[PDB]
C-alpha cells in the first residue's frame, strides 16, 4: 500500500511548518526522570566522562565484581519491539577493562560505535581496541585479552572482527565491531542511505539476534548518535511488526526509550533525521526485491 504517502507528506508538513524544534523540545520536557546514586558517588566521579551525564540507577548496568559495581552503562529495553541495547559513553583509559568485562559478563556478541577516538582537534574517546593484529591488548585488571583479527575498511564505516579472551575463565569469543566513522558530534549521518546501510550490515550480523546479550552501542556521551541509532532500528521494528505502520509515533517511542537512559537524541536535527531514516528504511524493507 502506499500508506507512506501520508508518512512522507506528514514529514513534509512538519518540515514546511518547521515544527522539528518544538516537536523535539516538547519531548525533553516531558522525559523521565529518575535518580543516579550510584553514578554521582565520589569514587566513580573518575568512571564518567562528563558530568552532567549519568546512567539511572533502575537500568544502569552493574559489573560482577565485588570491588566496584559501576560503570556509565544502560540497559534499554524495548517490549513491543522485542529488541535491547546496552547505551554507554566512549571509554575512558581507565575504563577500557571495565567496557570489555560489561562485553563479556552480558554476552554481547556485537559493539557499535557511532564516534571517532579523534573528534574537532580534542581525542573524545580512547582506543579501546587494538589497531594492529600483533598487538592486542590485555586488561590486567579485568583478565582481559583483547585481538583484532581482521577488519574491512570501508568509505562511510568500518566492520572489524575481534577475538575477546577471559583469562580467568579461559573461554574466547568472537566479537564483531562496527564503527560509522562520518558523524559529527551533535551532528547528523552523512545520509540516511548510509546510515541505513550501516543499520542493515549490524542487523544481518547476528549481533541483535536474541540468542545472544545485547548489542553494546556507543559514541561520545552515548546518548545523541546512540540514542538516534537505537531509536531507528527500534521504530523500524515496529513499522513492520504493526498491521498500521503509521501507527508508529516516534515522540512515544523515544519518550519510551529514554526511561532507560537520559537525554537520547541531542538535537531537533537528529529526531528529523532519525524520522527520515525510519520512513525511507521501512519503504525499502516493505519494497518488492
Ligand atoms: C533525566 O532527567 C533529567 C533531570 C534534571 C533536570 C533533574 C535530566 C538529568 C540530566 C540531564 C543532562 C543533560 C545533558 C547534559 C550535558 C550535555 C553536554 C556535555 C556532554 C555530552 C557530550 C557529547 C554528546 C553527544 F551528543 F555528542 P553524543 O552523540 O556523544 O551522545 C552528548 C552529551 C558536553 C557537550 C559538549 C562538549 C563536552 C561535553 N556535558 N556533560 N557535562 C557537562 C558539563 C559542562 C558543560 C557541558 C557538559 C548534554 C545533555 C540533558 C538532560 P535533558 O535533555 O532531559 O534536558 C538531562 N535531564
Ligand atoms: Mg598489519
Amino acid at each position: 500500500k502506499l500508506e507512506f504517502m501520508e508518512m512522507e507528506k506528514e514529514f513534509e508538513q512538519i518540515d514546511k511548518s518547521g515544527s522539528w524544534a518544538a516537536i523535539y523540545q516538547d519531548i525533553r520536557h516531558e522525559a523521565s526522570d529518575f535518580p543516579c546514586r550510584v553514578a554521582k558517588l565520589p569514587k566513580n566521579k573518575n568512571r564518567n566522562r562528563y558530568r552532567d551525564v549519568s546512567p539511572f540507577d533502575h537500568s544502569r548496568i552493574k559489573l560482577h565484581q565485588e570491588d566496584n559495581d559501576y560503570i556509565n552503562a544502560s540497559l534499554i529495553k524495548m517490549e513491543e519491539a522485542q529488541r535491547s541495547y546496552i547505551l554507554t559513553q566512549g571509554p575512558l583509559p581507565n575504563t577500557c577493562g571495565h567496557f570489555w568485562e560489561m562485553v563479556w559478563e552480558q554476552k554481547s556478541r556485537g559493539v557499535v560505535m557511532l564516534n571517532r577516538v579523534m573528534e574537532k582537534g580534542s581525542l573524545k574517546c580512547a582506543q579501546y581496541w587494538p589497531q594492529k593484529e600483533e598487538k592486542e591488548m590485555i586488561f590486567e585488571d579485568t583478565n582481559l585479552k583483547l585481538t583484532l583479527i581482521s577488519e574491512d575498511i570501508k568509505s562511510y564505516y568500518t566492520v572489524r572482527q575481534l577475538e575477546l579472551e577471559n583469562l580467568t575463565t579461559q573461554e574466547t569469543r568472537e566479537i564483531l565491531h562496527f564503527h560509522y566513522t562520518t558523524w559529527p558530534d551533535f551532528g547528523v549521518p552523512e545520509s540516511p542511505a548510509s546510515f541505513l546501510n550501516f543499520l542493515f550490515k549490524v542487523r544481518e550480523s547476528g549481533s541483535l539476534s536474541p540468542e545472544h546479550g545485547p548489542v553494546v552501542v556507543h559514541c561520545s556521551a552515548g546518548i545523541g548518535r546512540s540514542g538516534t541509532f537505537c531509536l531507528a532500528d527500534t521504530c523500524l521494528l515496529l513499522m513492520d511488526k504493526r498491521k498500521d505502520p503509521s501507527s508508529v509515533d516516534i515522540k512515544k517511542v523515544l519518550l519510551e526509550m529514554r526511561k532507560f537512559r537520559m537525554g537520547l537524541i541531542q538535537t531537533a536535527d537528529q529526531l528529523r533525521f532519525s524520522y527520515l531514516a525510519v520512513i525511507e528504511g521501512a519503504k525499502f524493507i516493505m519494497g518488492d526485491s
